[PDB]
């Protein structure tokens, strides 16, 4: 059958009803795959020979006991097909360091969904450095007074960090706020982390969309957060409230331009999210929102990825 | 001209007498080119556009004073026709973020010494991953027990960081050394890091030997750093004496094994470190040694740089 | 009835077969004490009134269910009779910042167990600097060349940190250790922060005795914590195996030296480390082993820590 | 004659002209006291004598050479007379280990400027709960929850750390502030550590006084930090323009209710920030200003602290 493998963070701290690294094992189990779960410390390297310690996996919608481990043992990952990099950020060294490791076992000939050497020449706010025509205006720096020109000519301005997700660290400065100062002190720890600014855009009140792409395709529904209550964030993380709709017509003109990038890149599975018609980022290592849209509309996204990795298998 | 720009550590507290991103400056000047002096602060991104405040730089051998500033000015990066990155590790994402934007000024056609894809994919510690043949034996892992086993099988290992340089944190465990437990507690800090493990190799005791390659040609003689009184490190950096020597038949043979793929990979300078016939790591961020094998030999390992860059150019 | 509150690490994830402030709650409500459990983010101050979220708890000797809270308020810490405050290491700025908080319902009559102002005075491993007559020679200093020195003039040393328990981070130098310079490197942080050197005991063969004191009297029995197969650290949580003994006769020599100074500084519950007849920490947070002693000997250290609460209450 | 030493941050690299350490060097010097120079490095504990390298200094008010060091030793602590602890904020442990090697000193007779009992005591932020009457509006805590409820009620709040100096991390947020959230979540880093919330003071814009306590004696002038241009923070180090002035009588009234009590513990030169008329913090380990009020006004500050330390000595 095919043997798939997944590196990812502790199942037993998944919440399966919205995780969607969970989501996928079901589809590859309901296929007939042999799934092989792996941790970050499992994996290792002897001498460049990736290899690694698995367990083999079952998955089951249960809340009581959704995985069950059927067998451990160690193995050289180029004996899996294909393994899911599904490791959630920050992008850090540890994280950059695994890939390297993945990249021994795709030299072996193993499908790593996403490819270890786009995971690191993509990171999810800098790559959209790549595509500045359909961004917010967007400043990478660590100069205060850069940030506060910035500020000057925008009036309104989203600070964020470069490795997070979720909403981490999202400050607003908008007209007459008393803080750009330590704000810019505290995300460049006094000019020595660049940190990035991007115009705001009010259209974050109809919600920040997640467009999910598999290998090159957009799929054709997709979630908008709504940012709720006292919240600057449309994170469902950071307590945002999701909304499936179908794209828009903006919608499907960013995905397409951004598409064939990401399958000539080995990015079968990426989340985009655009606010309004601009691009903010493009999350590449596990993007989730897959439950939510699959609960309201008629579209497997699970199989459209397993009908991908297959296809680049054959 | 020819305008190089550099990113470097703050040049106003380097030690001329050792420095070789000052030599390669002071060939630069002596070549007529027009030279561009950043920090990492200087470097900024707008719109995925790469730019940055330079100062005109001129240098000199003098130590009371051994540069100066003629002005300064805000220019995009493409407008330089060489960049050298010469930042010092540690290995972090700031350096990761760096050369993206370095990227950006690539793309639209100026000249990166070394490449910033490359210097993504080749960590000095584990890019020895793909020459397995020429390194000692190698473990790259988070796990105590697979270090306690590699301990048991090899009697005598060295424990060491995926990050930094200069003989940080390098541990010896010989055989009955009562700190196994501690050390591995200590660089996997508590299984949450990989480090590397690989077996002694006893000929340190008859130097470390620098090698340095220009555009996948090995330069014929090297520094040998052999350490001294109660040092485990070879390296100048943990107070290692350097000892200029010609390159031995061993030498050539794995410097042109590696030569061919560091061109290929536009690492145009490169510096091995041998310990007799074994490779241990492979420096492409800011290689030293030059002044010290140039004082001795008849050889201009800058002007050989300068060369590589200009047919490079051509 | 007496209001006893504790501050403690998150009770659903402690062990109660080993865990000793769970063996104290069942004690003070096997005598009708009401109990109020909190954490330290549960505290707070509020114009210099000290308060906090409780939760009033049950617990009880089941493995499937061992605490129950039934209710919470918000009240003045003043309004409890009795805070044991069993927070455990590392010795940090927040501790020292709980123990202000703690500090401002002492002044209003509340008995802290162990006394606040005593708690920022002898840090575990540094007020053995007040009885040097009874530890092994022992220095504390940033720099290597010190630590070199008090290497060659003892042989064998142990290095560890000023601010862990349970084992964190200790080294053995025996003669011919090659790694010192790596190891103080470590421990300071290159020179910036303090570690302690003190030399090797032998007598750690026959176990690290936890000695405990109740309001200066030494309990009669004590538990000898011997390291086990390939480690350095007696302490059971570096898998120390423990063997309760009687006292020899040296252990209440120096438990009686020292138990008028802890009883006088309101360290009502502390744990003595012995090795052989050296002192070499005094543990004033939150000392365990009262379960293992209690196990094989006819004596309520529980009891006896609530008799001298109730002759501190009158 | 007495021999006074110094434990401060490196001479070599401070500002003579705003520079208060250097200023009372400066009058010791003029008295006939003999200075012993000494950084953090320098002090060390054997088997509980303190001891340190110090190197007698000689200084003067040169800017190209205002200090040289005219021998070097080895002593006890306990052999000078006074230390004047000078190190800069941050409180860390890295400062209360200090303390308790300063402290074994003073147990030997040594004058300890200021008591290291008292720096571990008096935070100085967190002492301002023992003045509640004279603060404003102040709540510590690790819940967002119970940050939101306090700017709920006051609309205008300033959000700190604990442990800084200088304006590091002021956040101020008045009303539609789009980030409480986001700066809770970075000031507790997720709750994981205590900040400190206070209503904001319309007065800062007529100045943060710095007033000056010599042993319980107000000093009669004070100086008055104005915040400058788009900032929020009035602290010298934060940019803000200081006005010396006469103090006002709340200023005398504030000063004469903690007199007392700092005199009582030995903080025998502490230097109290009063906006209009409350105590927002009261800084124990090296308030400066001296200079910058001794320029305008007749008083000898140092001269006044020099005469105190003396009385101390009689
Ligand atoms: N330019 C912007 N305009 C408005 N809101 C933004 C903007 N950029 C980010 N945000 C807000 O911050 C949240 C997170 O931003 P994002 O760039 O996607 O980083 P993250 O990885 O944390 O999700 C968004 O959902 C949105 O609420
Ligand atoms: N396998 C080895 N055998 C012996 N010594 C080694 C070995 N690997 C590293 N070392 C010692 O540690 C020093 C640094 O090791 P290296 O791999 O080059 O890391 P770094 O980047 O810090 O220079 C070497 O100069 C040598 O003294
Ligand atoms: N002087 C010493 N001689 C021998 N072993 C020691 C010595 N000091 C510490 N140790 C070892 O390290 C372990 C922990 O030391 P300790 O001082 O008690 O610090 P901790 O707070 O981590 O328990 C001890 O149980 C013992 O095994
Ligand atoms: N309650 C307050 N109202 C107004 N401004 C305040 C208040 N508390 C602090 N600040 C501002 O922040 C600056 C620093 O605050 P402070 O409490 O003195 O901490 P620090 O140790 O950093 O000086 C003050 O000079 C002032 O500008
Ligand atoms: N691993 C998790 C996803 C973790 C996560 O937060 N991922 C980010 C991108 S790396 C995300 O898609 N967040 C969406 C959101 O917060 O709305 C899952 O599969 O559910
Ligand atoms: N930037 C410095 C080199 C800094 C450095 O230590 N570089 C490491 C590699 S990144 C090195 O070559 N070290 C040689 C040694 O310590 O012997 C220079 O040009 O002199
Ligand atoms: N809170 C825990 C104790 C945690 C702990 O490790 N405490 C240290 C001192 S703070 C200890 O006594 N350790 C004994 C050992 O490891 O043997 C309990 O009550 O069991
Ligand atoms: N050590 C320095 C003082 C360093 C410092 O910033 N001290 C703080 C208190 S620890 C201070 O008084 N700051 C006054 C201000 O920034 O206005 C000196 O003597 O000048
Ligand atoms: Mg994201
Ligand atoms: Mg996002
Ligand atoms: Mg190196
Ligand atoms: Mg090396
Ligand atoms: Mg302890
Ligand atoms: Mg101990
Ligand atoms: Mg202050
Ligand atoms: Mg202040």
């Amino acid at each position: 059958m095919i043997k798939l493998g997944i590196v990812m963070d502790p199942i037993a701290n998944i919440n399966i009803k919205k995780d969607s690294s969970f989501a996928m094992l079901l589809e590859a189990q309901r296929r007939g795959y042999e799934l092989h779960y792996m941790e970050m410390g499992d994996l290792y390297l002897i001498n460049g020979e990736a290899r690694a310690h698995t367990r083999t996996l079952n998955v089951k919608q249960n809340y009581e006991e959704w995985f069950s481990f059927v067998g451990e043992q160690d193995l050289p990952l180029a004996d899996l097909d294909v393994i899911l990099m599904r490791k959630d950020p920050p992008f850090d060294t540890e994280f950059i360091y695994a890939t390297y490791i993945l990249e021994r076992a795709e030299e072996k000939g193993t499908l790593i969904v996403n490819k270890p050497q786009s995971l690191r020449d993509c990171n999810e706010k800098l790559f959209t450095a790549w595509f500045s025509d359909l961004t917010p205006e967007t400043l990478v720096t660590r100069n205060k007074a850069q940030l506060k020109a910035f500020w000057e000519k925008h009036s309104d301005i989203i600070l964020k960090p470069l490795d997070g997700m979720g909403g981490a660290s999202i400050f607003r400065v908008k007209e007459g706020d008393p803080n750009l100062g330590v704000i810019a002190e505290t995300l460049t720890e006094h000019g020595t982390r660049y940190c990035m600014a991007q115009n705001y855009l009010p259209a974050i009140k109809d919600g920040d969309k997640r467009v999910l792409v598999v290998d090159g395709e957009p799929v054709p529904y997709c979630l908008a957060r709504i940012p709720q209550g006292g919240e600057t964030r449309g994170n469902l993380a950071a307590g945002g409230r999701g909304e499936p709709r179908p794209l828009t017509e903006s919608d499907w003109k960013i995905a397409r331009q951004i598409g064939p990038t990401l399958k000539e890149k080995g990015l079968i599975f990426v989340g985009l999210d655009i606010i309004g018609d601009r691009l903010t980022e493009i999350n590449v290592t596990s993007p989730t929102c897959i439950r939510e849209i699959e609960a309201e509309f008629p579209v497997s996204i699970t199989g459209m990825l397993m009908d991908a990795i297959e296809a680049r298998l054959q």
